[PDB]
DNA sequence: AAAAAAAAAAAAAAAAAAAAAAAAAAAAAAAAAAAAAAAAAAAAAAAAAAA
DNA sequence: TTTTTTTTTTTTTTTTTTTTTTTTTTTTTTTTTTTTTTTTTTTTTTTTTTT
């Protein structure tokens, strides 16, 4: 039906607003993102619900609550990583595209603040690694949907690319950061040539030391940058 | 004796028209939510008048 | 100069109306069947005409 859908989603919104730290939050987010493309009215309501639940300007005070929301989003994505990313990406298309006009640009500021604050969290991380790779993966998705949001920090992302370990999650770091570089390098405003030099050098160094899929997904980036 | 060609009514046959019916879809109505607009009211500000 | 009084603007609340959405019900044009009538065509005998 179309009634029942609206009613159950209303109940879910009240649940996720009122008494957080309930266990089943993540799954609720997974199901609601699963239903983003089904209809029209449902689409409008989920769009406005997600615009008020996460992507709000979040003024620069009480940063701990903001970090807790960040924890929420990272948990959601890291749990839905198994099935697929298509619904999330479609949702992101909807939220970004749906405001092409000036219209005070409410979301652009907030999203850029989410990515830079995640960068900063990554910075102070310094050394749970599942959460690290999940955050980098979230960075990857946010780059894929729109590349302008992650233009400034790629040179700061370079040191992770240089050396890493022989564990799976680390390999996921290597492939995802290569993917990000592939996505962002052509749009980077006036890069430095030595930066490209060391990029290409360690890319070859990575090729000569690791498995199949990582070699594939990095020589891809090599072809793109060349 | 012979013979050919043309008409007229009656008979068939296929296409179109006229009842008869069945089913999808447009319409209407009710409820109820969500929104929008208008009226009013409360507070803030800026000017004007007197001591 | 300062104190006291007036007026305009801004913003929030509320109430009535409007819009929306679904759902259920209804009644209508649409679609198919059957018939069946008409009209055209056909035939065959009759009539007309020719040798």
């Amino acid at each position: 039906g179309i009634s029942v859908r609206k009613r159950v989603i209303k109940i879910l919104r009240d649940i996720c607003i009122e008494q957080p730290t309930f266990p089943k939050i993540t799954e609720m987010c997974v199901k609601m993102i699963r239903r983003v493309n089904d209809e029209e009215g449902i689409k409008k309501l989920v769009n406005e619900t997600f615009q008020k639940l996460w992507f709000t300007p979040t003024p620069h005070n009480d940063k701990e609550a903001m970090t807790r929301k960040i924890l929420n989003i990272t948990d959601v994505v890291a749990a839905c990583r198994d099935t697929g990313y298509d619904w999330f990406e479609q949702l992101l298309q909807n939220l970004l595209k749906s405001e092409e006009d000036s219209s005070y640009k409410p979301v652009k500021k907030a999203c850029t603040q989410l990515v830079d604050n995640l960068v900063e969290h990554i910075l102070k991380y310094e050394e749970n690694s599942g959460r690290l790779v999940a955050c980098i993966t979230t960075l990857f998705l946010f780059s894929k949907i729109r590349p302008q949001l992650m233009v400034k920090h790629a040179m700061t992302m370079q040191p992770y690319l240089t050396t890493k370990c022989s564990t799976q999650n680390d390999f996921m770091v290597i492939c995802n950061v290569a993917k990000i570089l592939e996505l962002v390098v052509p749009l980077m405003e006036h890069p430095s040539e030595t930066f490209l030099a060391t990029i290409e050098e360690d890319l070859m160094k990575l090729i000569i030391k690791y498995g199949m899929t990582v070699v594939q997904h990095c020589v891809s980036c090599l072809g793109a940058v060349v």
